[PDB]
C-alpha cells in the first residue's frame, strides 16, 4: 500500500549520459550505440539566440568543435549532423552501457521520468507529465539541456523527451529525439505562448482508482452520471472531455475495485464542484493528474 | 526554475540488488562487496510470523538454504549471521558494481530516495522522509522487502533504510543498515503503535523558500515573529518546535532570498491560521514537509 510519485530507475540512462561542449557552451548529450544526441543550441553563444540561423551557425563547426567526453574519457567525434533540433554526433565508439532502447513520441497527458543532468553528471530523477499544452512542469537548471525523459518496459528504455528551453514562465519545453518540438515552440529567446493547458481528466480518475485501492474512500458517493453530464462539468472546470477510449483505458481498475466508470465521473464531479474541504486524497489536497491509468496498475501490481 | 520532488539517480542502487530465496520466501538483498543484506524474516513462513524466534529459525538453515541470485547468476553462500533485524550472506564473490558507499542511521525529519525493488528487480524510485514518528510513508507491495533508502554525495551511496515492514495503518517500517528498527517496531504480525507524528517545520520552512525562488511569493507578508511566539502556533497545530538549530540550518535560504527566518515563520504561521484560500504553492494545497534545507539549495543549485 501507498501511492507515490514514482519514476523509473534511472540506472540505464545514466549509462547514456555525456557532456557535449561547442565553443563556450556546455549541455547535456545522450550516447546510445556511435551517436551522441544533443540539443542543436550547444552552436550558439548566448548572443546568437536571439535569432539564430543553425544552418548558418552549425556551417561554421567541424567535427574536431564538439568536445564530448563521457565520464572523465574524451570521445573522437567523426561526423555530425543536424535533424530538426538536435544535433546527431556520429563517434567512433559504440556506447558499452547502450541498453535496448526505443525513440517514441509520446502523446500529451502521458507521463515519463526524467533524469536532470548537468555537465553530463545526473543530478535527479522525477516523474511528470507531458501537459495538455505541450509543456512539461519540470524542475531544471542552466545547463540542463539535453536531459532525457523516458520509460521502461522490462529492459527497453522508450525515450520520448529531449529538454532545450525554460518559457518566460517558468514551465519547459523540448522536443522528441528526433528534434521535433513537443507544442508550438522553437529554439529561439523569444517570448513564446503555450497556450491553454487543461487538467488530464483521465489520470485524475486512475488516480481516484489509486486512492480507492490504497484505503481512502471518503470521496465516493451514492451517485452516477453520464459521459454528458460529467462533460459539461469537465467544461467549466477546464478538464479534458472524457471520451469511450478514456473509459475503456479505465476498465482495468473500475474491475480491480468493482467501482464503474462512471460512479467514479460521479465522484470527480462532486469533487469538483464541493473542493475537498479540507480533506486530502493520498497526501494531496488538490486532484492529481500525473499518473495514468497505466502507471497505477504498474504501480500498484509491481512491475519490474 | 520549477520544482520537483527529486530522488537520486537510482544506478549506483540498482547495481547492488539481487534476489534472496529461503525456502518459500522471497525478498531483495543488497549486494556490498562479499556481503548481502537482507531482512531476517525471509526466513520466515507466513506461520512463523506471529511469534517468530530468529535464532531458532536462522539454526534450522544452511548456507545452502539461502539462495541469491543477481539478474540470471547465482551467487555461492559461504557464511551467514544474524545482527539485529538484517541477515549477512557472505558471498565467494564481490559485487563488480559496489558503488563507494557508507551505512547511516539517518535522524528523523530527514529525507531519502527508495529503490522499489521485486525479485531483486528494481521498479521504481521515489523520494520520501524519515516521518518524526520513525515511521516513511512509502509504496510498497508484497515481496518489496530489502529495498533500500539511500543518499548520494557525489560517488558516495549512503545507504540509511532496509524496507521491513508495512503496518496495519498502510504506512512502513524499516531498519538502518545493521539491522536495527527506526522506532519501536518489532519484526513480527502484530499490531503495533507508530504513535503521534508532526510535521517538519523546518522542512516545511525550506519549502517555502523554494517557492520564493521558483516564483511563487502570494503568501509573503508584512509580518515577523519570534521563535516563542511562533512555536505557540506549532504546537496548536501539530508542528514540531522550530530551534535555533532549525534557523541555521535554514541560514543559506534566508541569505539567498533575503527573507529572515522568523519574518518567513511568520508567513508560516499565517498559512497555518489561515489555510490556503483555495490558492496554491509549487503546486500543492498543502503545506510539503519533505524537502529539508540541503534539499532545496541542491536542487536550486543542480548538485551532480
Ligand atoms: O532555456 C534555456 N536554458 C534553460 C533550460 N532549462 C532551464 C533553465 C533554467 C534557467 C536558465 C536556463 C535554462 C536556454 C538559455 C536561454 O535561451 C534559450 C532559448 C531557446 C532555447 Cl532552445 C534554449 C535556451
Ligand atoms: O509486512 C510485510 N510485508 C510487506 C512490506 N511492505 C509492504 C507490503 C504490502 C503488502 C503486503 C506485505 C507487505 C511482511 C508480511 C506480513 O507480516 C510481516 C510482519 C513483520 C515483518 Cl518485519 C514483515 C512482514
Amino acid at each position: 500500500s501507498g501511492f507515490r510519485k514514482m519514476a523509473f530507475p534511472s540506472g540505464k540512462v545514466e549509462g547514456c549520459m555525456v557532456q557535449v561542449t561547442c565553443g563556450t557552451t556546455t549541455l547535456n548529450g545522450l550516447w546510445l550505440d556511435d551517436v551522441v544526441y544533443c540539443p542543436r543550441h550547444v552552436i550558439c553563444t548566448s548572443e546568437d539566440m536571439l535569432n539564430p540561423n543553425y544552418e548558418d551557425l552549425l556551417i561554421r563547426k567541424s567535427n574536431h568543435n564538439f568536445l564530448v567526453q563521457a565520464g572523465n574519457v574524451q570521445l573522437r567525434v567523426i561526423g555530425h549532423s543536424m535533424q530538426n533540433c538536435v544535433l546527431k554526433l556520429k563517434v567512433d565508439t559504440a556506447n558499452p552501457k547502450t541498453p535496448k532502447y526505443k525513440f517514441v513520441r509520446i502523446q500529451p497527458g502521458q507521463t515519463f521520468s526524467v533524469l536532470a543532468c548537468y555537465n553530463g553528471s545526473p543530478s535527479g530523477v522525477y516523474q511528470c507529465a507531458m501537459r495538455p499544452n505541450f509543456t512539461i512542469k519540470g524542475s531544471f537548471l542552466n545547463g540542463s539541456c539535453g536531459s532525457v525523459g523516458f520509460n521502461i518496459d522490462y529492459d527497453c528504455v522508450s525515450f520520448c523527451y529531449m529538454h532545450h528551453m525554460e518559457l518566460p514562465t517558468g514551465v519547459h519545453a523540448g522536443t522528441d529525439l528526433e528534434g521535433n518540438f513537443y507544442g508550438p515552440f522553437v529554439d529561439r529567446q523569444t517570448a513564446q505562448a503555450a497556450g491553454t493547458d487543461t487538467t488530464i481528466t483521465v489520470n485524475v480518475l486512475a488516480w481516484l482508482y489509486a486512492a480507492v485501492i490504497n484505503g481512502d474512500r471518503w470521496f465516493l458517493n451514492r451517485f452516477t452520471t453520464t459521459l454528458n453530464d460529467f462533460n459539461l462539468v469537465a467544461m467549466k472546470y477546464n478538464y479534458e472531455p472524457l471520451t469511450q477510449d478514456h473509459v475503456d483505458i479505465l476498465g482495468p481498475l473500475s474491475a480491480q475495485t468493482g467501482i464503474a466508470v462512471l460512479d467514479m465521473c460521479a465522484s470527480l464531479k462532486e469533487l469538483l464542484q464541493n473542493g475537498m474541504n479540507g480533506r486530502t486524497i493520498l497526501g494531496s489536497a488538490l486532484l492529481e493528474d500525473e499518473f495514468t491509468p497505466f502507471d497505477v496498475v504498474r504501480q500498484c501490481s509491481g512491475v519490474t
